[PDB]
């Protein structure tokens, strides 16, 4: 480590903790930066020298963490808990919490290479035919639009067998050093580490209480969209009392259905909700997208993206055919300068929402660049999933599709109004199960609870057991089903997007009232509200100095999460899928749980 990089000396007490945190802070801000760009080079220009440059700065990021870690468990390790600042409690007990730079040297490096091969194994796979589909744009344009059971049935199992099975070798292997790592800092498994972001002592009972509020909204959602798929695939492929296959749900993971749309719709005689032919119609290129969103930010008074922003950042997929990661995210270089999203952005009102997700990511960057390195968080890291959907919940109301020349009919009627809040569920509600069951299984994984030898048959428990979906093909332990996950081999959490999923309604609610808006809560617009700003840019400039709890008190008037206003802002269409589902004779849930569908009679 740089002797520049290296701490010094600092008095074994509260006082000295507080000239030990704020040195400390000075340094790791230089060393995020280089981690950072050696990622981003690597992750828009995918090189096996790339790869090494990424591996040898976190091998340095990791010396500076022991270095530092050492210095405050040889300070402070006996007294720091009772110290009498909170922050410092904190700024600094992270400190104290060495991660991966528990591990000795030969593990360390055997780490960090197992985290590259893994991403660089998700990011390059390849579905063959000998051409080659990629995951974005190909199979994912083949999931959203192709209505062949059979074409989608190859592009499912294609992308599960390339990304997944080469995974697994490697999975167990990380698995196993980040609970060697993390149990050295007091921790029983990496998956506890991850839960203590969150400060709350019953997070996963709280959570378990919050899905049992939704489940009902799922179930009703499931077995409609179950009955319109039945009406187009027949009675071979969809079992009206059984899972939904896997792969009919427009989406990769079936994680988001609003894809199919046009198969639910209850009214299609009202304006099309869904613009993305309307976007293609005009002409709408990534870097218009991004501008769109830029000005609902600044409508609200809220910060421009910098011209290092939109210099550096890599906003569609590169055509001289180099290799990228896809997945789109969003960058801060910890340099107080340099923030960038990375997507292939295509043309679709989805990826319109995506873009906004990433800017709320930029735009929390931008407000809270000016706190300790240590405070550049979310209040937890759901707050940080909520803000740019937060937006997107505006955005995609008819009416303000209307002012950016997406509709041209705006119409305000109980049938428009359902035909909304479908959509809205196919994207939201859909989404709740999985977005709550992919750490579920990751916390089994590192608890133990999960050895490879059940990695996926745990995995298809949960997919069945909350979302009720089957796959379409026969899988066995040689498969690894989670592994064509991005997050699971690029290792970043998941039950963040649940709670964003949550908190972002009550959000909304709250800067929906604070911009004086009066009507029912689908079809506020905060943009152009300077207030509503105002109350967004507190929880933003806030970064992680205060607990998330009183963050939320202060901007939505509860201290914790809380399912009715997404159940408020859904009220209509939950009453009315209930009362269609009634009228159908459907059967809520999937009884038929063994269920899968056969094969196509020449599959492939
Ligand atoms: C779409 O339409 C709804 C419904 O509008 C109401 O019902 C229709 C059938 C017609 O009778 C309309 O003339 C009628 O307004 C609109 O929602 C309504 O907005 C008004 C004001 O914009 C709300 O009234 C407010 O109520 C608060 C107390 O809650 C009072 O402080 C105020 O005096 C204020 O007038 C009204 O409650 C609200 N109704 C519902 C269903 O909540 C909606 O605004 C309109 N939206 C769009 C996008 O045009
Ligand atoms: C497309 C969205 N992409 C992610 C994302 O932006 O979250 C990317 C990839 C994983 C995290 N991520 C980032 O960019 C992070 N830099 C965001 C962040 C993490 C910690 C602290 C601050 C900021 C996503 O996966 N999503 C979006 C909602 C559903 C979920 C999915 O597609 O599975
Ligand atoms: C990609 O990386 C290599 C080194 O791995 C570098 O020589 C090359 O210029 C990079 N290409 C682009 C277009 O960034
Ligand atoms: C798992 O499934 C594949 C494809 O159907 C098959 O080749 C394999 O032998 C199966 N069994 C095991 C133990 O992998
Ligand atoms: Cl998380
Ligand atoms: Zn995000």
């Amino acid at each position: 480590l740089d002797p520049g990089l290296q701490p010094g000396q600092f008095s074994a007490d509260e006082a000295g903790a507080q000239l030990f945190a704020q040195s400390y802070q000075s340094s790791a801000e230089q060393v995020l930066f280089q981690s950072v760009a050696a990622s981003w080079a690597h992750d828009t220009n995918i090189t096996a020298e790339n790869a090494r440059r990424q591996e040898e700065a976190a091998l340095l990021s990791q010396e500076f963490a022991e270095a530092w870690g050492q210095k405050a468990k040889e300070l402070y390790e006996p007294i720091w808990q009772q110290f009498t600042d909170p922050q410092l409690r904190r700024i600094i007990g992270a400190v104290r919490t060495l991660g991966s730079a528990n591990l000795p040297l030969a593990k360390r490096q055997q780490y960090n290479a197992l985290l590259s091969q893994m991403s660089r194994i998700y990011s390059t796979a390849k579905v063959c035919l000998a051409t080659c589909w990629s995951l974005d744009p190909d199979l994912t344009n083949i999931l959203a639009s192709s209505r062949s059971y059979a074409m989608l049935l190859f592009a499912w199992e294609g992308w599960h067998n390339a990304a997944g099975i080469p995974l697994k070798p490697l999975y167990e292997d990380f698995t196993a050093l980040s609970n060697e790592a993390y149990k050295q800092d007091g921790f029983t498994d990496t998956g506890a580490y991850w839960r203590s972001w969150y400060n709350s002592p019953t997070f996963e009972d709280d959570l378990e209480h919050l899905y049992q509020q939704l489940e009902p909204l799922y179930l009703n959602l499931h077995a409609f969209v179950r009955r319109a798929l039945h009406r187009r695939y027949g009675d071979r492929y969809i079992n009206l009392r059984g899972p939904i296959p896997a792969h009919l749900l427009g989406d990769m993971w079936a994680q988001s259905w609003e894809n199919i749309y046009d198969m639910v719709v209850p009214f299609p005689d009202k304006p099309n909700l869904d613009v993305t032919s309307t976007m293609l119609q005009q002409g709408w290129q990534a870097t218009h997208m991004f501008r769109v969103a830029e000005e609902f930010f600044t409508s609200l008074e809220l910060s421009p993206m910098p011209p290092e922003f939109w210099e550096g950042s890599m906003l569609e997929k590169p055509a001289d055919g180099r290799e990228v990661v896809c997945h789109a995210s969003a960058w801060d270089f910890y340099n107080r300068k340099d923030f960038r999203i990375k997507q292939c952005t295509r043309v679709t009102m989805d990826q319109l929402s995506t873009v906004h997700h990433e800017m709320g990511h930029i735009q929390y960057y931008l407000q809270y660049k000016d706190l300790p390195v240590s405070l550049r968080r979310g209040a937890n890291p759901g707050f940080h999933e909520a803000i740019g959907d937060v937006l997107a919940l505006s955005v995609s109301t008819p009416e303000h599709l209307h002012k950016i020349g997406l509709l041209d009919r705006v119409t305000n009627d109980t049938e428009s109004d359902i035909n909304y809040l479908l959509k809205m569920a196919l994207e939201k509600i859909a989404f709740l199960p999985f977005g709550y069951l992919v750490d579920q299984w990751r916390w089994g994984v590192f608890s133990g609870r999960t050895p490879p030898s059940r990695y996926n048959f745990d995995w298809w428990y949960l997919r069945t057991k909350y979302q009720g979906i089957c796959p379409p093909v026969t899988r066995n332990e040689t498969h690894f089903d989670a592994g064509a996950k991005f997050h699971v081999p690029n290792v970043t959490p998941y039950i963040r997007y649940f709670v964003s999923f949550v908190l972002q309604f009550q959000f909304h609610e709250a800067l929906c009232k604070e911009a004086g808006y009066e009507g029912p809560l689908h079809q506020c617009d905060i943009y152009r509200s300077t207030k509503a700003g105002a109350k967004l840019r507190k929880v933003l400039r806030a970064g992680s100095s205060r607990p998330w709890q009183e963050v939320l008190k202060d901007m939505v008037g509860l201290d914790a999460l809380d399912a009715q206003p997404l159940l408020k802002y859904f009220q209509l269409v939950t009453q009315w899928l209930q009362e269609q589902n009634q009228q159908n004779g459907e059967v809520l849930g999937w009884p038929e749980y063994q269920w899968h569908p056969p094969l196509p009679d020449n599959y492939p």
